[PDB]
């Protein structure tokens, strides 16, 4: 029984993964992002310029993904290269650098039900502002803030999984505390008539430590 | 031919004002701002406060006042006091005072096909921020962020009726040029799961004469 490979090649017979995986184009494909962090790498007070290294778990339906667990002997879920399917392009809208990394290889799980879920990691860098106004009082504000490149909002729709960034993953900074890192959705849209524009922020806040 | 009385007997029979006149509580009512602009009335430099002479225009549609125009002579328009009617209890939400004006008396325009047009004076007061380092450079910008009081965005979703500030019906200002007043709509959610926070801000951009 090769029932992995049929069902792939069943699958990705007439698949483009250069379209959003919609059965009609004026209809919203949904995306939840969470992010978690994984180390701050750098907290750079003379450029005001925080490195952090993180992990993205965006997960959406794929209309054209979707199978009958029957048909392929109960198979339910497969994992794939990443760039087989569409993605969406959510980037980090506030990034300091046109600097590009190169594209580490990730993996995709597709569900039968057309549900993908993909986890990638990335070095962001952003700028943050000082605040001693605000508790704990000697902090460094440092939001992230991330959408699609080329989708508006009733093209692709971005929704926080999480009500903050996960922090269960992270290794502790020896001069910085994690306050919090809430977040937080915004759409704005200009004028009477035009698309929206939806981000999902983080507002990562940075407590010097003593 | 007493149709206006007539009409006005029929519609009011059964009729709350304090209900939000959607069918369905779990729909959304629309409502649209538009706002008018008449005189810049102060713009304090020492407490950075600008006093301002608005008309705000609203316009949404209520589901119980509809009437077949043929039942009552053709009338299919009618005007009457305000506070009859459920109203959009639009506010200046960075308002910079307690400390409200007394209220004038309004009309609304009733269209047979439950569309409802109000418009209100309002003396607003609120905090600008000096600006130097945008073109043209010798700036008072002084936001005009307006929405619901109690109704959240799945209830109550705002929308601009035009892409900036009327300017229609403006006195000059001796000390300001309006440089522009353009118009966009913010919405807001925090985490996971709330629901949404609509506005409207207008930003009003003021020129020091030389
Ligand atoms: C295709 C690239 N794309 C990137 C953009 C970038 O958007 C943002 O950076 C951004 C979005 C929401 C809130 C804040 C944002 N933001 C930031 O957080 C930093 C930066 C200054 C900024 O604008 C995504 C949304 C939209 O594209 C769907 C854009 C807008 C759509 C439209 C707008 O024209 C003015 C605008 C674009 O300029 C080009 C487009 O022209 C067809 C765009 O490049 C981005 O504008 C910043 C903006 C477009
Ligand atoms: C009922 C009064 N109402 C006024 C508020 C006031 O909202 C704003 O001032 C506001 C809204 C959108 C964007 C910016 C806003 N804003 C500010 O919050 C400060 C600044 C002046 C400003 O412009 C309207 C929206 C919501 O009510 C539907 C509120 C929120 C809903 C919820 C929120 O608490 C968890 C919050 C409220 O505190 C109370 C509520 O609890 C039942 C509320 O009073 C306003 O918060 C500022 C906020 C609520
Ligand atoms: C997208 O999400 C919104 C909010 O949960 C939901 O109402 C809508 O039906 C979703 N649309 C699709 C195509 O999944
Ligand atoms: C950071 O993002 C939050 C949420 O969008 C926003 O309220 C805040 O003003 C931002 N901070 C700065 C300095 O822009
Ligand atoms: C509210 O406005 C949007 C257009 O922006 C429309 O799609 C929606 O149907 C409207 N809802 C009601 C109840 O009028
Ligand atoms: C004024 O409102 C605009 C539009 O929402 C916003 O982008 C800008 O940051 C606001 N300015 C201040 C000083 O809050
Ligand atoms: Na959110
Ligand atoms: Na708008």
């Amino acid at each position: 029984g090769k029932y992995a490979q049929k069902l792939f090649n069943d699958l990705f017979e007439d698949y483009s993964n250069a379209l959003r995986p919609v059965e009609d184009t004026d209809k919203v494909l949904n995306v939840t992002l969470q992010i978690t962090l994984s180390q701050i790498k750098d907290m750079d007070e003379r450029n005001q310029i925080l490195t952090a290294y993180l992990w993205i778990r965006q997960i959406w339906h794929d209309a054209y993904l979707t199978w009958d667990r029957d048909q392929y002997d109960g198979l339910d879920s497969i994992r794939i290269p990443s760039d087989l399917v569409w993605r969406p392009d959510i980037v980090l809208y506030n990034k300091a650098d046109d600097e590009s990394s190169e594209p580490v290889n990730t993996n995709v799980v597709l569900r039968y039900d057309g549900l993908i879920t993909w986890d990638a990691p990335a070095i962001t860098k952003s700028s943050c502002v000082v605040d001693v106004t605000y508790f704990p009082f000697d902090n460094q504000q440092c939001n992230l803030t991330f959408g699609s490149w080329t989708y508006n909002g009733n093209q692709v729709d971005i929704f926080n999984a999480l009500d903050s960034g996960d922090l269960s993953d992270f290794i502790e900074d020896v001069e910085w505390e994690v306050h919090g890192m809430p977040a937080v959705k915004n759409v704005i849209s200009y004028g009477c008539c035009s698309e929206p524009y939806p981000d999902v922020t983080f507002t990562l806040l940075l407590k010097r430590r003593s």
